[PDB]
């Protein structure tokens, strides 16, 4: 079926939970043996969210190459994304090592450091220009260059220096600051505006490594971001845009990382974002 009328048909019939459970039943199951090794217990934020072995990002290190991060490679759309958990106190150095080694230009952050009164990720970037951060375990230095605070999101320019080679690179930090503590946004308008700002920066484009996107577990809000981006790109590429099937795209992405889209409300919000976004494109 088309998307906008399949949407109203699920709303009128109140069957979002049944649709979402079908997706969960059909989703791929691949091994995640490296994630579960005992030496990696303090590299995982949640015991039930792990990268598959076949698509995990490897750190360029011979001691321990593990980070909870996955490469989502969308062949028809010609887009790639790295989805990862919010960094932990003992993985902030690994996180920036990955950004460096994978040649990423942008980092997309969809959570606040504290939500619901608990810590959802480490304060992994500097808050003041004159107070830089050094990661001694991976030999990187990180400096805040500038910060632009807007009503729904903040954009930061950061400098990452490999202290071994003295090479430097500019990284863009796109921080969506207004996702509610509970539920999903009422309107997708600010989320789409944010997506378009990331696109306009070059961070999603083939001349760079894959964008790094995270929330707390790296599957819920993070899944919504890449699902909406990929669906809209396919609608531009194809002769028949109504042939884009959001459930099939989500199942394709779940071949690369488990659990993408965590609730039926997030599924409905993804439909809404793609629907409204397709009107603005034209
Ligand atoms: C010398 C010194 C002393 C202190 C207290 N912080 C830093 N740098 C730093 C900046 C930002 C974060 N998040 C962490 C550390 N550096
Ligand atoms: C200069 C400086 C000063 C301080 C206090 N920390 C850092 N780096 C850092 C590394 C890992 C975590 N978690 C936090 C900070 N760097």
């Amino acid at each position: 079926m088309e998307m906008e009328k399949e949407f109203e048909q699920i709303d009128k019939s109140g069957s979002w939970a049944a649709i979402y459970q079908d997706i969960r039943h059909e989703a791929s199951d691949f091994p995640s043996r490296v994630a579960k090794l005992p030496k990696n217990k303090n590299r995982n934020r949640y015991r039930d969210v792990s990268p598959f072995d076949h698509s995990r990002i490897k750190l360029h290190q011979e001691d321990n190459d593990y980070i909870n991060a996955s490469l989502i490679k969308m062949e028809e759309a010609q887009r790639s994304y790295i989805l990862t958990q919010g960094p932990l106190p003992n993985t902030v150095g690994h996180f920036w090592e990955m950004v460096w080694e994978q040649k990423s230009r942008g980092v997309v952050m969809l959570n606040r450091v504290m939500e619901k009164g608990s810590l959802k990720c480490a304060q992994y970037w500097p808050q003041k220009e004159e107070k830089e951060m050094i990661f001694e375990d991976t030999n990187l230095k990180l400096t805040l260059i500038s910060e632009d605070i807007k009503s729904y999101y903040t954009v930061r320019q950061l400098e990452l220096e490999n202290l071994t080679t003295q090479e430097t690179r500019e990284i863009l930090h796109f921080h969506y600051t207004t996702w509610p503590d509970f539920g999903v946004p009422e309107s997708p308008a600010s989320f789409l505006n944010f997506l378009f700002k990331v696109r306009e920066s070059g961070s999603l484009s083939p001349e760079h490594g894959p964008v790094v996107v995270h929330c707390s577990a790296g599957i819920g809000r993070s899944g919504t971001f890449c699902l909406a981006d990929t669906c809209l790109l396919l609608m531009d590429k194809r002769k028949d845009p109504s042939s884009v099937d959001i459930k099939k795209v989500l199942l394709e992405m779940r071949k690369f990382r488990m659990g993408l889209i965590q609730t039926a409300d997030q599924l409905r919000f993804s439909y809404l974002a793609v629907i409204e976004g397709a009107k603005f494109i034209m």
